[PDB]
């Protein structure tokens, strides 16, 4: 039963799950991720000792291993001069526990699964497609993500521009660092990138570095429900251009990875 809260900031976001990399040159690197199973939680491939906590606790929890997306390669296009290259910046860490479900940690709906099709209310005939219409129509989509603001968690709402407006959005991609000189933005724009930021239908609070790996979310029908996870954006905010974009991976977009890393979760994948 995922995508669910009770009557606190992990009371109120109880999927999330801050990331800290402790590397041997001094600087601690901040991530975020999502409680997706009892064993495991789902961030981005670019944050990578490694310190992991859910439920707002001080307590680290062992890890038994961090897959990565095959096709994840940050190097993959220093031949044609993109210093980073964010395709399917995704990320699994499995836990050598069991999680305990509480009413501070508990897990966030995935596309294409059954908790998804029950937390929508959609029949059980219900298609991965069908999924996909509901969540992310083509249009602007009301969303948002979780950021740490003085050491709590807060939601900031965010639109995603998969209509009219997405174009417009994923053609801001050539002010990012190191895209300037960039001919062709689908070089750098894959078709697994969801695109949120700027002005336009709202003024669109921007990600930091450390909310990287953080779920970007749907709240329909009372739930929650993972669209895509935080992984790049234009400008560092942290004047605002209206230019700054964020860009996500969407996780319809790695179905058949999700599918065979999570498939003994009991998610109930289509
Ligand atoms: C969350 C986040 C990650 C990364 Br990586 C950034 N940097 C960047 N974008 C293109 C090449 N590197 C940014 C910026 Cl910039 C703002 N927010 C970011």
């Amino acid at each position: 039963l995922c995508g669910m809260v009770w009557e606190t900031d992990y009371h109120k976001q109880p999927w999330q799950a801050k990331i800290s990399v402790i590397r041997p040159s001094k600087g601690h690197e901040s991530c975020m991720g999502a409680v997706v199973s009892e064993y495991f939680v789902l961030t981005a491939a670019h944050c990578f000792s490694i310190k992991v906590s859910v439920g707002g606790e001080k307590r680290d929890l062992e890890i038994e291993v961090v897959l990565f997306h095959p096709n994840y390669n940050i190097n993959g296009k220093k031949e044609a001069g993109i210093p980073e290259f964010y395709d399917y910046d995704v990320a699994l860490i499995k836990l050598k526990n069991k999680l305990k479900y509480g009413q501070t940690i508990r897990p966030i709906c995935l596309p294409c699964t059954e908790g998804t099709t029950r937390a929508l209310r959609l029949p059980p005939t219900t298609t991965c497609q069908q999924q996909k219409e509901e969540l992310l129509p083509a249009q602007d989509i009301k969303a948002l993500f979780v950021s740490e603001e003085e050491k709590k968690l807060t939601r900031k709402e965010v639109y995603i521009k998969n209509g009219d407006k997405k174009g417009s959005c994923e053609r801001d991609a050539q002010y990012a660092p190191g895209y300037d000189k960039v001919k062709d933005i689908s070089e750098v724009v894959t078709p697994r990138f969801l695109c949120t930021g700027g002005v336009s239908p709202y003024a669109d609070p921007n990600t930091c570095r450390g909310d990287s790996g953080g779920p970007l979310i749907v709240h329909k029908r009372s739930r929650f429900i993972q669209v895509g996870v935080i992984s790049w954006g234009v400008v560092d905010v942290c004047q605002v251009p209206a230019h700054a974009r964020d860009f996500h991976i969407n996780l319809f977009q790695v179905l058949p990875w999700l599918k065979e890393k999570l498939q003994d979760e009991d998610l109930g994948f289509l």
